């Protein structure tokens, strides 16, 4: 199914008829660090298998769910259960999505992930403001957007030099300062892995040549296509460890490590986020 | 279809069933770059559709049509309306209208597109005559040549170090010099984008770490595709933008900006290159 | 054909019944590099095509066999005929064969490749013991392993940190020094180039400034697959050429050349990999 005018049509429409809520901030969290979507008032569960031209997502599995619903005063849809390059997915399941989070009237995009960290000053557990991006896959023509441009969403030829806001970095920080966990706050250069490999030894050393400050394997897709169609994006990456000292120590890395600093950081994270969403213009 | 001798040889016969021309030169342009075309003297347009074999273009639609006829004494064809790779086509499709090329009789491959700076001499408006490449949809396994090699146009692992004719890119310097406009003209090296999207700011960075001049989405696949048959090739780029002055400033572009320098451009290119053709040995 | 455990079992009960070998070691030859499979004592040939779920290599032809047999006194299964991501093969017929290797129950996976050298302590005709990768392809989002995780097999976000085994490169040497050829023996960094054209030279260039040591079209796909599923790996390059001296100089390679190093380092490299598997724990 292709990410055109009609198909998300189609899906906005069966939303709409079930949920009764128009939402103007959209929200993706990675993984580990989804609480905040339970805590969702007055929500509404809606399974992507019910949702006319959603993507299958059952070779996969685990959970695949949009829950819609209000959070600091707010109307929200949130994405439970991650679509990743990695497990095979299309450029065209990756962003319908996103699109129909346009249709559906959102203006804001807000995304978590967890990343590696390349500048020597990040540690475990830090987080990281992402300002720009290295986008491996674009520059290789498997970027997002390769294929027939959609017209009624977005032009041909996208200008990112704006696709991460600055005045949302500012207010993520702002809430930082006042409870005094500025001290865990940076800012950065995300370079997009295609995965699932974690970054080789001498691939981080190379990415540090290059002015990277984290790696991941996620987020820049959905940066795109909201770019393509006008939706302002924040992006936070959750630092699990210093892939530059684990080189030079000869150490290694987990998915289990990952999702232990997931869980350390977890409630910070949620407290932070629904701050945010109270509070953006 | 695959880009193979028997599927060469229909389109191949086709053409000259039709045109009476058998053309030495070969010509592609880039975007607002084809007043040259409307000049060809005694010229047969032959639509993509009419030919056999030759890619569909109509999801993407606009112009498609090979023109052949006589400019400055010598007898040529062109590509009208570019087939680019981030719109979806395959290797195959790429590559077919080149080898009909070869199988006409052309010799000497003609190339123009629009780019981005990264060296900072370049300013907006300036010519870059291409010495050599960076290719990271090669380096990423998205070659325009993987695939089975197709034996009679060419050996399995070419060789791409004389892909850019020095005496071409000579000769074209000299022509700038006879008509004072040599100041215009820069040399350099090109880095392929798969695109659709521009070069991030950050992206634009890592470029000028690794020595790339100028970076574009077009122009690396009809080369390698030309290099592995034996056709000899000049290759200019139109400088839009400074992409590194533009990301010091915070400043964006668009497709708009970049045709309006093709326009202030195109008399003068169009001049240049009817001179290469009308001297080229 | 999907390279799961289902389909990989298939194939190793053909295997098993035809053969009656049980090895504990595979080895992949580089090409030029497969006199020591002819020596192979006891040993028995099974054509990929009579293979249940082996992929089809009809296209490109030339020969396919797995070899079974004994050297040094271990029991080993070769692959005669070595399958190529340039060639157009995907991800799960790659990984099928080494999947297979692992149900017969290998432990090691001794592979050779030739290569272009980068460092400027590299001579044409020099081994390369090589200690870690930069995959471009998986940057790019063409890693092995995009698509569903075959989860018998290991897990979905395989660490590579120790992927070429410290204690094999350590014997390799140590077999050099005793017999007076260490001096052709280096360690470095190897970079996949998806190819098929060689490395462009200033893909060389930048290669240089990356801190790779080595650059060639192989060996990165077959190193991911082993390393899920917990199988040690020694990977040697036999270096054809300097591409960066060639750079400097306007020299140029081919398939031939590099045919001719092969046979010239052919018996020596036949000599150290049948010590190194006589001795290897
Ligand atoms: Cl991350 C974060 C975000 C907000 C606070 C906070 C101090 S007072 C108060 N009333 C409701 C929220 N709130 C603390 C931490
Ligand atoms: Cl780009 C260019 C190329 C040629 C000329 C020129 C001066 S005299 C003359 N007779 C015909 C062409 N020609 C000027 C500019
Ligand atoms: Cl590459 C290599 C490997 C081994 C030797 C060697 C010296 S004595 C001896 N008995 C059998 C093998 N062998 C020489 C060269």
């Amino acid at each position: 199914v292709v990410a055109n005018y009609e198909n998300a049509s189609m899906a906005a429409d069966y939303i709409k008829r079930v949920s009764n809520v128009l939402p103007d901030i959209g929200i993706i969290c990675g993984s580990g660090l989804g609480k905040l979507i339970e805590e969702i008032e007055e929500r509404k569960v809606i399974p992507y298998i019910n949702i006319p031209n959603f993507p299958k997502t059952t070779v996969a599995g685990h959970v695949g769910n949009l829950v819609l619903g209000s959070v600091g005063g707010r109307k929200i849809v949130a994405m439970q259960g991650r679509l990743h390059m990695y497990e095979g997915y299309s450029n065209q399941e990756i962003a319908l999505p996103i699109r129909v989070m346009k249709l559906l009237g959102v203006r804001v995009l807000l995304i978590t992930n967890l990343a590696g960290g390349i500048n020597r000053k990040l540690k475990s557990g830090d987080f990281v403001l992402i300002k720009g991006h290295i986008n491996f896959p674009g520059l290789g023509l498997n970027n997002v957007l390769v294929g027939p441009n959609q017209d009624e969403f977005g032009p041909r030829f996208p200008d990112l030099s704006n696709a991460y806001d600055r005045l949302l970095q500012q207010l993520a920080l702002k809430i930082a300062q006042e409870n005094d966990f500025q001290d865990l706050v940076h800012e950065g250069v995300y370079a997009f892995n295609g995965g699932p490999t974690y970054e080789s030894p001498d691939e981080s050393n190379m990415l540090l040549k290059l002015g990277c400050d984290v790696v991941g394997m996620s987020t820049v897709p959905e940066v795109i296509i909201a770019c393509h169609c006008g939706i302002k994006v924040l992006a936070v990456s959750l630092i699990a460890n210093n892939s530059i000292l684990d080189a030079e120590n000869d150490v290694s890395i987990n998915h289990e490590k990952v999702l232990a600093v997931a869980e350390k950081r977890a409630d910070l994270l949620q407290m932070w986020f629904k701050e945010i969403i109270t509070r953006l213009p």
